């Protein structure tokens, strides 16, 4: 009766959502269900701003799964307005690198003010989760700093420079030469509480599909989370994150060109690797028409958009299956 | 050339207006500037609220001064939203009486910020009056923390405590037992950066009409403060913040009975005192009508409602005529 699933970004929030209406969690519920949901997030955009401290990964799912996501938008909250966003601006410090609206500052003065007095992050988001009641368990995926940065040719002086994700993403991303990924911390870092066991207790651990080099992959730089997953009983099921068919063929993921690694199911597989070897996959799901193989790692091609909590339902039950898990 | 005021908040920023258009300062200037008016700038309200910085009498200066201040408001930023102020009720935080402006909030954050940072709130002012350009040297006291203490009886229990001025002002409005007031921090708080000498160069001081009690009485409790205005070369002119039977906005009537003294201009003058004696006024100006005389000070009744910075601007020169200044 247990699931966890290893989430970041818009894409993590709503893979969780659809979990949670398969099995009646959180908004889903009718009665107290059967079932108990355990989300590993990605904690490399947290970064401390204008002396207060962002997790955009686990506020996404905590806003997502506690209903206090504008539906229109698709992001942020209902009734949001930026006036601390432009008095910053009219300061002159950059404020674009994360939306920072007012009543998403109410979160971080909140946050920041437990993190000062000690709590560490994960008893923070259970403060947090208090007035959200997410129905799942959002377990940060280290109570230490580890910060994903993006190493850049600065163009002022030619020099290799690490930039914070969130900055790089909205400033340098395609503007400057970019050499590698930098997770500032993660050595230093060890796994959140319960989060290993999280793993290896687990009925299946599923890979959400989210931005596997920026959102999944920080997760696994934490030292001691990456064994887990090499280890445990649980089945370890991923869902590929590329979806073709669109217009013009897409984009090439700007993150997966950092590495090297072409935006195609195949590849992003390979990047996981295999449990049987030395990757982290037993099964791979991929979108209807798409194609992968891959030694020791079980491929089946599903329906795998997200187009609302019932067809992301559907999404995990093909997991499921393919796990052999009931 | 040289005007250097002692200011409280909205009574100062008041009276400093009045200053800048006697002299064509700031938003009054009209071609070269003659004269450098400098503003020494209560601090005893002072708070850490919600994890971030509040100088309440610097920034009601800074944004008068800017013109950042809604008329109809009084003090806090025009178009001002309390979006994260609700959000911060909605979480279950205390304290719920303190309302955070979202305009607002960004003033706090990047003051916050850099004090964390090791930047003195002198630097921390000058850099936020950047954009401001208040046409003034806007000094706080101290940049040592030096924080006015309430003791009052507690209504819920019966018993004596001490409350910071900010509960004492916002939450109750001075309207709980009320014993004492400790300026807790005062004697161990060094005089900010330029304070003593602007003190020491002005041509002449001025006491604006603040709270006597809460506002210019904390300054004078900086050691280094006290000591510049019995020793430096220039007359020190005060205005009484009395207009005897005129109710004024705030609760100095308050203030001073807690100290027991009279809520007279005589009275108010006596407190300040004499430099002939053990006290710090050279002249002391009531409003026409009034009556008072102290020994050794030279006393003058003159229209002294401060209803527009042009009555301001003539209670500027009255101070400069009984100075024997120009
Ligand atoms: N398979 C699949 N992937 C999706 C879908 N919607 C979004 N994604 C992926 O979600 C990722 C979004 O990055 P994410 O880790 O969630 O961070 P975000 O940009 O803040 O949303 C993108 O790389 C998409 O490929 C979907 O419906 N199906
Ligand atoms: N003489 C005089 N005093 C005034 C006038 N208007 C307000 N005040 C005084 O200004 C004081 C407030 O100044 P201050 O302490 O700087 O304001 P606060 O810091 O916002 O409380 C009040 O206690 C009033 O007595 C006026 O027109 N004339
Ligand atoms: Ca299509
Ligand atoms: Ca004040
Ligand atoms: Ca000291």
């Amino acid at each position: 009766m247990k699931i966890t699933v290893l989430v970041g970004g818009v894409g993590g929030a709503r893979f969780l959502l659809g979990v949670q209406n398969l099995l009646g969690l959180g908004s889903f519920a009718d009665g107290p269900s059967k079932h108990e949901l355990t989300a590993v997030v990605n904690i490399g955009d947290d970064a401390w701003m204008h002396g207060v401290r962002i997790c955009p990964d686990l506020d996404t799912c905590m806003y997502t799964l506690g209903g206090g996501i504008d539906p229109d938008r698709g992001w942020g909250h209902r009734n949001e307005t930026w006036n601390a966003k432009e008095e910053l601006a009219a300061y002159g410090v950059q404020p674009d690198w994360f939306g920072l609206g007012d009543r998403d500052l109410a979160t971080h003065l909140v946050r920041s003010q437990m993190l000062r007095a000690g709590y560490p992050l994960s008893q923070v988001t259970e403060a947090l989760c208090k007035r959200w009641q997410p129905g799942a368990r959002l377990l940060p995926a280290s109570d230490e700093r580890s910060e994903t940065h993006v190493v850049i040719t600065d163009p002022t002086d030619g020099e290799r420079r690490a930039i914070h994700f969130q900055e790089w993403w909205v400033r340098y991303r395609a503007k400057v030469p970019t050499h590698s990924f930098a997770y500032v911390g993660a050595d230093q870092a060890t796994a959140g509480p319960g989060v290993v066991e999280a793993i290896g207790d687990a009925d299946i651990v599923l890979l959400a599909p989210s931005n596997p080099v920026v959102s999944i992959g920080p997760i696994l730089q934490i030292p001691g989370i990456r064994g887990a997953l090499r280890s445990t009983s649980a089945p370890v099921i991923g869902y590929s994150p590329i979806i073709a068919g669109k217009p013009l063929r897409g984009m090439a993921d700007e993150c997966l060109k950092v590495i090297g690694v072409e935006s195609t199911s195949q590849a992003v597989g390979e990047f996981f690797g295999a449990r049987a070897g030395t990757g982290l996959l037993d099964g791979w799901l991929v979108h209807e028409g798409d194609h992968a193989q891959i030694e020791g790692v079980k491929v089946k091609a599903v329906p795998l958009l997200m187009t609302d909590p019932e067809a992301t339902a559907a999404m995990v039950r093909a997991g499921l299956d393919l796990a052999g898990v009931s």
